[PDB]
């Protein structure tokens, strides 16, 4: 499975520059031609050249949205061949904010599992909130992750793709009535209220993702999956919890039972829990635990 990481706008370009420093391709997209010159990505696309001709360096999301639509054909050609796509506009609230949803819409309408990666903190009248809402509408799964843990999505790409495929199958079948899902990785400083606005009023779920390898991998992966402030409060009171651990041939029943215990003890006593264990060679020595909390 081939992955493509697309940084949109100044923020995404800087994110992409850091992640370059494999089997993952990097694309940089921006309305600002001056900034793409500073991108280290092998694939660069300047979008909306007709639309932005004569303008200066602007911060209008609408220009970015229409810039991406003007260059739709160039974007499809660069994404062609991608199984999964990571789209992020990074720490910026300008054109990239508007272009990034369109890039995801293209990746999605091309049949690639499309993940929106949000590093910019948010919660309502900021441009950040508007962008996050727009991205949410366009992607299969939105994932919120600390800016300093950004390299994890490329470093641990194969386990992450298993987690996003799990979220995809949960949505498709409406497991435990879930119809809307946001993913979390790392020490994301948020509570359900900060994201309640932009999720469906019934069927909303939060998925924590923990990945680890080496010694005490199962314990660490399971604890990271529930260590985010967002999962710590949501897991308490959660009427339902979907728990899955996936590893390679080396995954023992001891590691699987321990991970389940850690999640069960954190969860409510009356919680309706579904436990899953999967032996998947492709993970090699990596472990990934997903914990989906619903029914708040
Ligand atoms: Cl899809
Ligand atoms: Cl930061
Ligand atoms: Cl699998």
């Amino acid at each position: 499975a081939t992955l493509k990481v697309i940084g949109v706008g100044g923020g995404g370009n800087n994110a992409v520059n850091r992640m370059i420093d494999n089997n993952v391709e990097f694309i940089a997209i921006n309305t600002d031609g001056q900034a793409l010159n500073l991108s280290k990505a092998e694939s660069k696309i300047q979008i909306g050249e007709k639309l932005t001709r004569g303008l200066g360096a602007g911060a209008n999301p609408e220009i970015g949205k229409k810039a991406a639509e003007e260059s739709r054909e160039q974007i499809e050609d660069a994404i062609q061949g991608a199984d999964m796509v990571f789209v992020t506009s990074g720490m910026g609230g300008g054109t990239g904010t508007g272009a990034a949803p369109v890039v995801a819409k293209i990746a999605k309408e091309m049949g690639a599992l499309t993940v929106g990666v949000v590093t910019r903190p948010f919660s309502r009248q900021t441009q950040a909130a508007a962008g996050v809402e727009a991205m949410k509408a366009a992607v299969d799964t939105l994932i919120v992750i600390p800016n300093d843990r950004l390299l994890d999505i490329v470093d641990k790409s194969t386990p992450m793709m298993e987690a996003f495929k799990e979220a995809d199958n949960v949505l498709r079948q409406g497991v435990q009535g879930i119809s809307d899902l946001i993913a979390v990785s790392g020490e994301v400083n948020l509570d359900f209220a900060d994201v309640k606005t932009i999720m469906s009023n019934q069927g909303s779920a939060l998925m924590g993702i923990g990945v680890s390898s080496g010694e005490n991998r199962a314990v660490e992966a399971a604890k990271k999956a529930i260590s985010s402030p967002l999962l710590e409060t949501s897991i308490v009171g959660a009427q339902g919890v979907l728990m899955n651990i996936t590893g390679g041939e080396s995954l023992s029943l001891f590691e699987a039972q321990e991970a389940a215990d850690i999640v069960q003890d954190a969860a409510d006593e009356d919680v309706n829990m579904i436990f899953g264990t999967v032996i998947n060679p492709e993970l090699q020595d990596e472990i990934v635990v997903t914990v989906i909390a619903t029914g708040f």
